[PDB]
């Protein structure tokens, strides 16, 4: 499988690599990849996309990387299995339920709840290895 986020203090960063973990724990491979890393063709042959970022002003995908690269995958992802997750700071969620609802107005199938942490995982590491482990069983 693969992840692919966007961080800039690096708690989405972590939660990603958690995910991986409880994927892998799972017995399966997974590839944890930087939106500015991203292959878009190599992407789309994925049946499940994870894919997170952490909330922007004002309950926003981050703006300059990660939300050019949802717009430039939305009209290839129609049928496609997709996941989501984030880190947030001070709100309620807003900018996921949002990105749910644009993902699901694409066409995707949105597999699970997306999973969301305020500021580091830390206390929330089970939480992000059990979602993991829950797309493993897709
Ligand atoms: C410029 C800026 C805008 C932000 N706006 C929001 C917001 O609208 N709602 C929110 O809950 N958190 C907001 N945050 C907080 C981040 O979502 C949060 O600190 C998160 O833990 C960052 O994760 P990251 O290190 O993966 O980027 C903002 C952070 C920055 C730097």
């Amino acid at each position: 499988m693969k992840i692919v986020y966007w961080s800039g203090t690096g708690n989405t960063e972590k939660m990603a690599e958690l995910i991986a973990k409880g994927i892998i724990e799972s017995g399966k491979d997974v590839n944890t990849i930087n939106v500015s890393d991203v292959n878009i063709d190599e992407l789309l042959n994925e049946d499940i996309l994870i894919l997170g970022c952490s909330a922007m002003a004002d309950e926003v995908l981050e703006e300059s990387e990660f939300e050019p690269f949802i717009e430039e995958i939305s009209t290839k992802i129609s049928g496609k299995k997709v996941a989501l997750f984030g880190s947030y700071g001070w709100g309620d969620g807003k900018w996921m339920r949002d990105f749910e609802e644009r993902m699901n107005g694409y066409g995707c199938v949105v597999v699970e709840t997306p999973l969301i942490v305020q500021n580091e995982p830390d206390e929330a590491e089970q939480d992000c290895i059990e979602f993991g482990k829950k797309i493993a069983n897709i």
